[PDB]
């Protein structure tokens, strides 16, 4: 369950979440449009369920594509800032999953965000330790899914 | 439109917005269920569009209403750390529009929420000139549904 999943997130894994978001979410614009970016290069079968956002090869200069990016991380702020309550981060887990839900994107699917977002950590010398940390905390959101 | 919205966010109107969102923003789960519940007290005509919620009676002990209220202050977070790049304060806030505009929120719906505001505004020790700030931000949304 969501809870299980949350609930193991040891004090160190907060730890080094806590302290690897404090460089890539101090750029939201440019990291997050790295994720997506490189998740379109990586995984060209995901780029379909993004037709609303327009032309995805625009990269920076396609306003739906940085808004969207954005927003992303934010929602990634959140699940950072909620890390102490267990049970806030899950409740705003399960209202988070209900927009990827309705959007039809499985477990494994959403899984495989944990590729770019290990990328984007070694860009700024974060390295496996780190990538660990975060699959963790998205296998949290993959419990609601 | 959208742009001339924003071109109304002058340097005292930012300035203001910044100063209130300092301590408003700092509970986060505590002032957005107060906006949710002031909402809700002001406008009972509204509650049917949050019947996935449940019983917003309830109000902190609803888990559904709490995740929702958190993750609500989240997007004012990111429209007030846009408020230096108009290009993307605009960007986000359109986004951010396409998802009440599929929940049928009309612009005239969308400033019902101006008298919530500025009551925990009010709770918090801002006057009129902050709630006169934060109308302004929140007519830029409506310039976008
Ligand atoms: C780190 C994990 C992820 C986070 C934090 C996240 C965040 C977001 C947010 C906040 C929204 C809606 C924003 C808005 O409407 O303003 C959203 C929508 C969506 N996400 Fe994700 N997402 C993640 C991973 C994924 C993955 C891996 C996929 C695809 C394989 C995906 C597919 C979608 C789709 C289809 C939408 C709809 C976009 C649209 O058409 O406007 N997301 N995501
Ligand atoms: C301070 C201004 C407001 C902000 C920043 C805001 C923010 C949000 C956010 C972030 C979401 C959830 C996104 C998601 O998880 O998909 C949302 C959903 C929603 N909002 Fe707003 N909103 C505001 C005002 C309003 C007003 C005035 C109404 C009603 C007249 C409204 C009606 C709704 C509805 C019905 C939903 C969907 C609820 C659900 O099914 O979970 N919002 N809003």
């Amino acid at each position: 369950s969501v809870y299980d999943a949350a609930a193991q997130l040891t004090a160190d894994v907060k730890k080094d979440l806590r302290d690897s978001w404090k460089v890539i979410g101090s750029d939201k614009k440019g990291n997050g449009v790295a994720l997506m970016t490189t998740l379109f290069a990586d995984n060209q079968e995901t780029i379909g369920y993004f037709k609303r956002l327009g032309d995805v090869s625009q990269g920076m200069a396609n306003d739906k594509l940085r808004g969207h990016s954005i927003t992303l991380m934010y929602a990634l702020q959140n699940f950072i800032d909620q890390l102490d309550n267990p049970d806030d981060l899950v409740c705003v887990v399960e209202r988070f999953a209900v927009n990827h839900i309705t959007r039809k994107i499985s477990a494994a699917e959403f899984g495989k965000i944990n590729g770019p977002i290990k990328k984007v950590l070694a860009s700024k010398n974060f390295g496996d330790k780190y990538a660990n940390a975060w699959a963790k905390l998205v296998a949290v959101v993959q419990a609601a899914l």
